[PDB]
C-alpha cells in the first residue's frame, strides 16, 4: 500500500512506501492521536528475527543481498547467539546501523547530514575512567575548534541488563540548575535534579549561572563516578547582539556543542545505553528553548526591559518582539566566533530537500512535525506546510529512564 | 483506558475519558501517525440518532425519564417511515454548540456555549439564503463588537437537493491569475474567483475586492449576490511607530466566518451552515499576509523596515513578521473591532481545557492546528500535550461544490 503527503505551499504530492517495513507502534490507534505526547534483559527466542533483518537490511544496502558473505554471516550470528546468547556488530555494521539510527530519526531536522557521522567504536572499554577518556576524545574531536563535526561515541551493549553501560548526564556538556531556598533557581533549571546528584556524589559546585557539570559515568552497570570536562575542551561562545551594546551585559553565554548522552541506539536487536551523539546547534534551540521557555533560563522579561517594551499588554507582542532579538544575537555571536550554528530556514529548507530526495531514493521519511517544526516563526518556515508520515524505523534511538530511577547501588 | 496528558513546562497533569466515547476515526494506526496530514441509510440512521439523543437527553439530566424515551419513539417512527427526521429547535442549538465544542482544531472553543444559532431550516431559495446570510453578516459584526453565530440551512435529503455556500468564507478577497504570471489579490480564492467571473461577477480586478456570495438552494444552479458594502466592516492596516506602514495599502476585514463545513447532528447532515466568531491576529498577519501562497508581503515590509535581507540567518523575516502583526492587532483595536492576540488566546484555551478535564473528562485538541504559526513555543499549548480524536456531532469538511454538482 502507498501513502501521499502533500505540501500545501507548492503543491508537490510524495508516496510512501517506506512506511511498511516498520514495526515498533507510534501510541496510535484509529480512534485517538497521540501524535503530541512527548513520550507515547531480551530473549534468544526474539533476538535472531531482530538480527535478520538488521542483516538483511545491511547487506542489502551493500548491494550483497543472497550473497555467500551474507548467508554465512546470518549462520554465524546464529550460531554465537544460540551459544552465547548475543552477538557481536563487525565495525562495518555498528557504522551503518548508527547511521541509520540517525536516518531513522524522525523528530531530527538536521538528518540531511546522516551519512556524514564519525562512529567511534568504544565497545572495548570497562571502567568509567575509560569512558572520560572516550568521551573527552568525542568533545575534542567534534568540537574541532569550533568547525563542529558530528560524532557518536558507542560504549558495550547491554548483556543481562544488570551490567549496563550508561552517561548519568541528559548532554555531554550542559549548566547547572541549583534550587535555592527562596524558591528561585540559580542556572539551567532543566538541571536541578541531575545537578543536585552531583553534589550528592561528591561535586563542589561553583554554584554560577553557567557552570558546565561534571561527567557522571557508570560503566559495566557498577555505580557512576564524576570527572570534570577539561575546561580548554569545552567551547563556549559568549552572546552579545549586532546593533543592541547592552546585550553582552546581560551577562549570558553558551556551549557549541550539543551531545545527546541519554538515549539508546538499538541495532539488530542489541541495545547500547551509552551511545552519546553530536552534531550542532540550529539557533532557535537556544535562543527560544534555552533561553526563552519559562521553565529555562526565562530571559524574556529582561531583554524586554532592557529593549523598554510596552510590557503592560501581551497584545504589544512585546514577548515576540524581544525573542527575534535575542535569536538575532545567538546566531551572530555564533558566527563571529566560527562556531557552527544554523539558523530554523536554513535548516528547514536543507530537511525539505533532504525529505524529498528520501522518498525518491528510499521510498520515504519518517518525520515528527510537532518537532520538526521550529518552536518561532513556524509557517514561514517551508516544513510547517509540509505534511509528513511519522513511524518507526530501526535501527533506532530510544528514550530510556533516568538511569537515577533503575540503578541498583552497590555503594 | 484512561489517558494522561502532560504541561510540561507547568507539570500539570489531565486525566482524559471523554475520548473512550470516541466514535469516528482518525487516519492514524499503531504503525503510522498521520497527525499532520490535513485532510486525513436508514438502518445507519437510528444508531446515529439514538446516541445524539442520549447525550441531549442526558446533558439536560433526563437521561432515560419518559420524555426521553418517548422522543426515541417519534424520531424512531419518523425515520421507520421517512427515512430521516427532524430535530426540534433545543437539539439543533445543542448540536451546534456542541459540535463546536468537539471542534479540535479550534483554539476558540472557551467560547463555545455563548452561540447565536438561527434556524434557516425554513429557507428554499437563494435568495432567501442571501437574507439569511445578511442578516447573519450584521449581527454577528455588531458594529465592531462580534458575536458568534451559525446560521443552519435545510438539511440534505437525497444530496441531489443540497444546500451549499460555495465561497469558503461569507467574507474573502478576490484573486485573479495575470498575463504577468504574477497573482493579484488573495491567490488562495483564484479558482472561486474564476468561477463567479465565469458566472457574471464584474471583478472590479484590484488587491481587495470582497467576493459575491455565490448560494445553491435545494440543489439547484448557484447565483451570485452582492453583500451590501456597509454590512462588510473591514480594517485599514496601519503600524503604531511605522507611519510609513499605512503606505502598503494593507486592509482585512472584521469577519471569519466559515462557510463550506458540513454540520452533522444525530447523524443529520447540514451541507450549508455558515459560521462565524472572530480572529486570532496571527490568522491575518501570519498566514493571510505571510504565507507565501497568500499576499506573501515579507519581501516589501523588510524593505520598509530596511532590514539586512541578505543572508536568511539576519532574521529579517522574523523581525518582519512580529511588526506585521503588531500591526494588524494595532489597527482592529484601535477602530474597536473584536479581535485576540495569540497569547491570551491560548493562555484561554489552556483554561478552556482545563474545564472540560475536570468537567467532561477531557477535550479533544488537535496540537498541529492549536499551536500559533507564530512564537509557537511561547505560547503555553507549545507545551501542553493533547490528545485527538473524533467526536461527534460534529464539523467535517465535505468537496468543493464545483467539483461535484451537476449543472
Ligand atoms: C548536524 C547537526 C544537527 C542538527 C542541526 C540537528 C537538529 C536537531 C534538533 C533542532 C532537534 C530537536 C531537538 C530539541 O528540540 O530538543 C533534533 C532532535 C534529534 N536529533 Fe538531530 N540534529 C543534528 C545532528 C544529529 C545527530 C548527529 C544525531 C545522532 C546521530 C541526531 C539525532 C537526533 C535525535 C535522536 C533527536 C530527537 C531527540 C529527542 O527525541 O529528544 N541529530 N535534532
Ligand atoms: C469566537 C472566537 C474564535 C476564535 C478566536 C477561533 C479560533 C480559531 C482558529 C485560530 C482556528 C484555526 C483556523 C485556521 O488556522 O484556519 C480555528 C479553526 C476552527 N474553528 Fe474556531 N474560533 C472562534 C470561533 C469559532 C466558532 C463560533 C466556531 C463554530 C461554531 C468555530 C469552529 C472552528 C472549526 C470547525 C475550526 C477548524 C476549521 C478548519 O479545519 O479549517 N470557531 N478557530
Ligand atoms: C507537548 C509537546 O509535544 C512538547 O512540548 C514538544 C512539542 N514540540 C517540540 N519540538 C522540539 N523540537 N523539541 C521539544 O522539546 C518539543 N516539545
Ligand atoms: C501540513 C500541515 O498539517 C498544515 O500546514 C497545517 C499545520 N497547522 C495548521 N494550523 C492551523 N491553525 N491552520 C492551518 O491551516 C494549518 N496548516
Ligand atoms: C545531537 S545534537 C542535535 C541538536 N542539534 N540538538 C540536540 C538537542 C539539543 C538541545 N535542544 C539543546 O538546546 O541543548
Ligand atoms: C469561524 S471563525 C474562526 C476563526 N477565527 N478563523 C477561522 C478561519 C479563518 C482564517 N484563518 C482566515 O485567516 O481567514
Ligand atoms: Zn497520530
Amino acid at each position: 500500500r502507498f501513502l501521499k503527503v502533500k505540501n500545501w505551499e507548492t503543491d508537490v504530492v510524495l508516496t510512501d512506501t517506506l512506511h511498511l517495513k516498520s514495526t515498533l507502534e507510534t501510541g496510535c490507534t484509529e480512534h485517538i492521536c497521540m501524535g503530541s505526547i512527548m513520550l507515547p534483559v531480551r530473549t534468544k527466542d526474539q533476538l535472531f528475527p531482530l538480527a535478520k533483518e538488521f542483516l538483511d537490511q545491511y547487506y542489502s544496502s551493500i548491494k550483497r543481498f543472497g550473497s555467500k558473505a551474507h548467508m554465512d554471516r546470518l549462520e554465524e550470528v546464529n550460531k554465537e547467539i544460540e551459544s552465547t546468547s548475543t552477538y557481536q556488530l563487525k565495525d562495518t555494521e555498528l557504522i551503518y546501523g548508527a547511521k541509520h539510527a540517525w536516518r531513522n530519526a524522525s523528530r531530527c531536522v538536521g538528518r540531511i547530514q546522516w551519512s556524514k557521522l564519525q562512529v567511534f567504536d568504544a565497545r572495548d572499554c570497562t571502567t568509567a575512567h575509560g569512558m572520560f577518556n572516550y568521551i573527552c576524545n568525542h568533545v575534542k574531536y567534534a568540537t574541532n575548534k569550533g568547525n563542529l563535526r558530528s560524532a557518536i561515541t558507542i560504549f558495550p551493549q547491554r548483556t543481562d541488563g544488570k551490567h549496563d553501560f550508561r552517561v548519568w548526564n541528559s548532554q555531554l556538556i550542559r549548566y547547572a540548575g541549583y534550587k535555592q531556598p527562596d524558591g528561585s533557581t540559580l542556572g539551567d533549571p532543566a538541571n536541578v535534579q541531575f545537578t543536585e546528584i552531583c553534589i550528592q556524589q561528591g561535586w563542589k559546585a561553583p554554584r554560577g549561572r553557567f557552570d558546565v557539570l561534571p561527567l557522571l559515568l557508570q560503566a559495566n552497570g557498577n555505580d557512576p563516578e564524576l570527572f570534570q570536562i577539561p575546561p580548554e575542551l569545552v567551547l563556549e561562545v559568549p552572546i552579545r547582539h549586532p546593533k543592541f551594546d547592552w546585550f553582552k551585559d546581560l551577562g549570558l553565554k553558551w556551549y557549541g556543542l550539543p551531545a545527546v548522552s541519554n538515549m539508546l541506539l538499538e541495532i539488530g536487536g542489541l541495545e547500547f545505553s551509552a551511545c552519546p551523539f553530536s552534531g550542532w546547534y540550529m539557533g532557535t534551540e537556544i535562543g527560544v528553548r534555552d533561553y526563552c521557555d519559562n521553565s529555562r533560563y526565562n530571559i524574556l522579561e529582561e531583554v524586554a526591559k532592557k529593549m523598554d517594551l510596552d510590557m503592560r499588554k501581551t497584545s504589544s507582542l512585546w514577548k515576540d518582539q524581544a525573542l527575534v532579538e535575542i535569536n538575532i544575537a545567538v546566531l551572530y555571536s555564533f558566527q563571529s566566533d566560527k562556531v557552527t550554528i544554523v539558523d530554523h530556514h536554513s535548516a528547514t529548507e536543507s530537511f525539505i530537500k533532504h525529505m524529498e530526495n528520501e522518498y525518491r531514493c528510499r521510498g520515504g521519511c519518517p518525520a515528527d512535525w510537532v518537532w520538526i517544526v521550529p518552536p518561532m516563526s513556524g509557517s514561514i518556515t517551508p516544513v510547517f506546510h509540509q505534511e509528513m508520515l511519522n513511524y518507526r524505523l530501526t535501527p533506532s534511538f530510544e528514550y530510556q529512564p533516568d538511569p537515577w530511577n533503575t540503578h541498583v547501588w552497590k555503594g
